[PDB]
């Protein structure tokens, strides 16, 4: 049981209307390989409701276009639950880092026959990238490709901390986090999606980054919340102390205070990244191209959708995919915005507000 203290988010929710022809043909694509799943495997795809997620940022597409992004999730949920943190431990950084480059490879370069030893993540990902570059400007490629990197580059780093049991420094993870949730990995097919390309002068734009990260970094403690529970139901059946790479471990070992309490000040930082989120968007959007527009669009329906998701989906409430309602959280909607509108005593993000 896990209760997280009210998060402020005044920005609306929608889910797509499609989810279940979603969620039948991703079954049916990613069973069309060689990954050899097991029903246990595939019970647990269907608890982790990727169009649920992806459809609830993207809920007026079109549903043959959402479906690439849907794939991608299903594809990168089994990787996450196959290829990181697993293996034999003699040598998992090097095996991690040499199927990392791989699929990099693949989402520039799809004919690459990067091998099977016996491999099956790269027959997926090469269809993802064939697709995708049937819509995709060979910006959005490049976009796609780099996102990777970023994300894989951020696993490499959870990786040694979870080696040696460690808990990261606030400043660290704060700047950290988007990467290893793979935020712009996860948004990038958006565009590609929307069928135009964002103007790399305004992706680029230290507003538009700023924007960027503000919301992949609250999406991403928003998981660290909704996935609290779940992570000490983990703890628990291993008889181990919470890993620390999480917000709420962080800001507790970090404050010497009681779980309660931490809970609280996660909820309140949280808080603070929303609310700059939303001032910023005002200032950036009476410019903002078309394309830029409907990013934007896309990281507001992201931030009360993946909350949302979070809390129902249940990857976080039935774990193992055979205990109904092991775990159960609840949350709170704060409806003021916080008093404080400054920026936290985090340096490594400090440049979000400036
Ligand atoms: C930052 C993003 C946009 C939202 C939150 C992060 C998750 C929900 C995105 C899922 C999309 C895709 C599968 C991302 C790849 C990495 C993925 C495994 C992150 C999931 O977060 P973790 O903390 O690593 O795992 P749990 O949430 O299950 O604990
Ligand atoms: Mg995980
Ligand atoms: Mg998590």
């Amino acid at each position: 049981s896990v209760e997280i203290p009210p998060r402020y988010c005044p920005l609306p929710t929608a889910r797509h209307p499609d989810e279940t022809v979603l969620a039948r043909r991703t079954a049916d694509w990613i069973d069309g390989f060689d990954l050899e799943l097991t029903p246990q495997q595939r019970a647990r795809m269907r608890g982790n409701d990727c169009p649920g997620f992806y459809g609830r940022i993207m809920p007026h597409s079109p549903t043959d276009r959402l479906q690439l992004a849907v794939d991608w999730c299903t594809v990168m949920f089994h990787f996450d639950d196959v290829h990181c943190d697993e293996g034999p431990a003699t040598g998992r950084a090097a095996r991690f880092a040499d199927l990392a480059t791989r699929i990099v490879r693949v989402l520039e370069a799809p004919d690459a026959r990067l091998e099977g030893p016996g491999d099956t993540m790269l027959a997926p990902v090469r269809d993802l990238a064939l697709r995708a570059r049937r819509w995709a400007t060979p910006a959005q490629m490049r976009r796609c490709a780099e996102a990777h990197r970023a994300w894989f580059l951020a696993v490499a780093w959870e990786l040694g901390h979870r080696a040696a049991r460690s808990t990261p420094a606030l400043n660290d993870y704060a700047h950290m986090r988007q990467h290893t949730a793979a935020g712009a990995a996860t948004l990038a097919w958006a565009e590609i999606v929307d069928g135009a390309e964002i103007p790399d002068r305004e992706l680029s734009s230290p507003e538009v980054r700023a924007l960027t990260e503000l919301a992949f970094t609250t999406a991403a403690f928003d998981d660290d919340l909704f996935s609290y529970g779940k992570e000490l139901w983990v703890a628990r059946a291993e008889g181990t102390a919470p890993s620390g790479l999480g917000l709420v471990e962080i800001l507790r070992r970090e404050n010497r205070c009681g779980r309660p309490e931490a809970l609280r000040a996660a909820v309140c930082l949280c808080n603070r990244l929303t609310h700059r989120f939303i001032a910023l968007r005002e200032r950036v959007l009476p410019d903002a191209s078309a394309p830029l527009r409907a990013y934007l669009d896309h990281l507001c329906h992201l931030l009360p959708g993946n909350l949302e998701w979070g809390l129902t989906a249940d990857r976080y409430r039935n774990p193992d995919g055979r205990t109904p309602g092991a775990v159960t959280t609840t949350a709170s909607r704060d409806t003021d915005p916080p008093a404080d509108t400054s920026p936290p005593a985090i340096p490594s993000i400090a440049w979000w507000w400036d």
